[PDB]
Formats: C-alpha cells, structure tokens, sequence
C-alpha cells in the first residue's frame, strides 16, 4: 500500500482542500485517519493510504501539498 | 463534540464532496477515520466541534438526500 502522512494548519476546510487536490490528480484514498499534532497545538496530522492507480500522481501531489498548501508531507 | 458516522459509495472524490458540504456550512472536524464497510462502500467516523451545531440539520439533509449517504449515528 502507498502510505502518505501530512500535517495541516487547523481551520475549516483544511482537509477538504487537500482532498480536492487529490481528486483533481485522480488520487483515490483507501484509508484516512486523523490525530491532533503532538508537535504543534494548531495542527492536525493525517495518515492515508492511496490505491495503486494513484502512484503516477504521487511525486507530484507531494510537491503540490508542500508548495501550494504549506503542509508538511512524507511518503512512508 | 458531535459524533457523526456515515457511509459513502466508493468513488474518486467521494469524501471531498462531503467535506466541501461541511466546509460550506462552516462545519469543522476534530477527528476522522475510515474503514471499508456493503462491499462497495466506506464507513466514516467523524467528530465535529460544538460550533458546527447550527449546521447539523442542513448537512444531514444534503448528506441523506443529495449525496445519498447512509447516516448510522448522530450523537452529542
Ligand atoms: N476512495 C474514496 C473514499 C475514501 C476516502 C478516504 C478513505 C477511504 C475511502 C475517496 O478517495 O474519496
Ligand atoms: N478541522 C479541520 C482539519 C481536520 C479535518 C478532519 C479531522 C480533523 C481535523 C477541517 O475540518 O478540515
């Protein structure tokens, strides 16, 4: 499984923006879970699985999340 | 915190559409977790902050009758 972790600044629609970006890149989730960040009081972390057909978008959505959104992101 | 548990039909952008509804109603999540369900669906466990309460009747309307999700639980 493709595993991706990212951290977002807390606000309404924070996750929705990420998922819109995923959808627009034909990325499809098989798992999501959140937890409050232990590092920053104003951040939430998200652990996701993506299906294998999402692989061609993977390098690129990582860069977009970091660049367009300012998320901290890591492929696991 | 408001507990809301619902299923969606599996498709690219399934969750994005729901989170757009939430966002447009000023609903803020504090937790999300998915699980595969019904073979072609996913179940979502969410918590909404108390400030989301004025939105509940509208998001339930749209979730049930527009998006066509099944709501398994709503509790506060
Ligand atoms: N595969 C769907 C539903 C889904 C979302 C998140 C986790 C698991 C399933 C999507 O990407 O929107
Ligand atoms: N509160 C933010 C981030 C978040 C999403 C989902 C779960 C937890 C936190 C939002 O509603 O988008």
């Amino acid at each position: 499984a493709i595993s991706l972790i990212f951290s977002l600044k807390e606000e309404v629609g924070a996750l929705a923006k990420v998922l819109r970006l995923f959808e627009e890149n034909d990325v499809n989730l098989t798992h999501i879970e959140s937890r409050p960040s232990r590092l920053k009081k104003d951040e939430y972390e998200f652990f996701t699985h993506l299906d294998k057909r999402s692989l061609p978008a993977l390098t690129n959505i990582i860069k977009i999340l970091r660049h367009d959104i300012g998320a901290t992101v890591h492929e696991l």
